[PDB]
């Protein structure tokens, strides 16, 4: 898919992200003051629709539940908390932006040229615990990317040979048989940084276990527990830096 | 400066050294196989040295102070590691290790010296209202040779980023009096980009989802308190090649 979707009824607000995304991206954009507008909009053309809240025909955010049971990512465009970022997130909502200003809004730029890259890349999550791993896994299927599963280094070893197309392995530290540092130099005697991408899970209650998966060659750390907006940041820069 | 010393009588190590820093940066080198041959090596000619602790004329790390006294800061090179080793090096003043126990480890070095040699032209702020940590971020970032200002409160990091338009990178604490964090982020990006100005949002990560919040905002990055060494050399060190490069 290639084009976004806006779904906002100020001028002022609609205009500024027809721009930037135009801009920085180079996307296709269909832009509608009402939910109305967006009447023949489907899940099949369109990366993710941003959603505002406070629509002429759909005052109260409803727009988001109509456009998610089309088959669109849906993210919101919201002025103002706790219990917010829950309810929406609970629906199925990707993720949130701030559009009280023109830089809390173009955070929404960045983010829809990511979606868009995410659409064709490969990446793998490698952790032992299932809880873990299908959270990491559901908050990496919200960034739009294509997500392997394995629970064991074994799994992983052989879940790449058989996917050459992944890029970026999420790698968990204490796992058995093989623990996340020695994947990750088993990785490393075979693939450089800008061949396999790796983020290795810690802790900062340690003895510096990310000073280790570092120095054994893996591009980042995320330290456990993390939050989705951490996770994107992480794995979004990781992305970006293969790319160039 | 744009030279590095290596002293690391291991040829192989050596070799492998010098090849992957001769063709990945943009440093002179000048590598021997003992502490004897690096005689007439001065603090002021070299970005840093990496330094084995097995060497023949000293072989059980003699050769890290030595150079330290010369003025040249130090990365060990070594085949093991222990949190004792790690504490004791640093407490001595060295400024990283590098893994030498495989070929893929080395490469972290080349990474580190092309970094190095960058940071000396580069201007970064601390903002952190406790002198305590404030003090410790930017002793690490002056081991990273970066150039470091420093700001107790959002007041005075904005008179320090206007007396100084070359900053390019800060690290923001969100807890402090009148004007937290996440304010002065907002204020920050409603005159400077992301590419304009890079920001590092700290915070320490519970309920009230600072991260996310710092992000939303307009940062580039987050860190979250507590944090290693490592960790904030890792963060800053992406920040400022995502400056150079994206
Ligand atoms: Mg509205
Ligand atoms: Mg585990
Ligand atoms: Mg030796
Ligand atoms: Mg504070």
């Amino acid at each position: 898919k290639q084009k976004i979707l806006i779904v906002e009824d100020s001028m002022t607000i609609r205009r500024m992200l027809i721009q930037a995304i135009a801009q920085q991206t180079g996307l296709e954009i269909d832009a509608f003051d009402t939910l109305e507008g967006a009447r023949h909009c489907q899940g099949d053309e369109y990366v993710v629709a941003l959603v505002d809240l406070t629509l002429p025909d759909a005052p109260s955010g409803e727009a988001v539940k109509v456009l998610l049971e089309r088959g669109l990512p849906v993210v919101i465009l919201t002025a103002d908390s706790e219990d917010k970022r829950e309810a929406w997130l609970e629906a199925g909502v990707l993720d949130y932006v701030m559009k009280d200003s023109r830089h809390s809004l173009q955070y929404a730029v960045g983010l829809v040229h990511r979606l868009y890259l995410n659409q064709q890349i490969e990446v793998l999550v490698v952790d032992d615990s299932r809880t873990s791993r299908h959270r990491t896994m559901a908050q990496l299927r919200k960034q739009l990317l294509q997500v392997h599963e394995a629970s064991h280094a074994r799994e992983a070893l052989a879940t790449l040979e058989q996917h050459p197309a992944i890029r970026l392995v999420l790698v968990d530290y204490y796992m058995p048989e093989i623990d996340g540092i020695s994947l990750v130099r088993m990785l490393r005697e075979r693939y450089s940084k800008q061949q396999l991408a790796i983020i290795g899970i810690s802790v900062s209650d340690k003895r510096g276990l990310s000073a280790r998966y570092l120095k054994q060659g893996a591009n980042d750390f995320l330290n456990q527990p993390f939050e989705p907006e951490e996770l994107q940041c992480r794995v979004s820069h990781n992305l970006e830096a293969l790319e160039q």
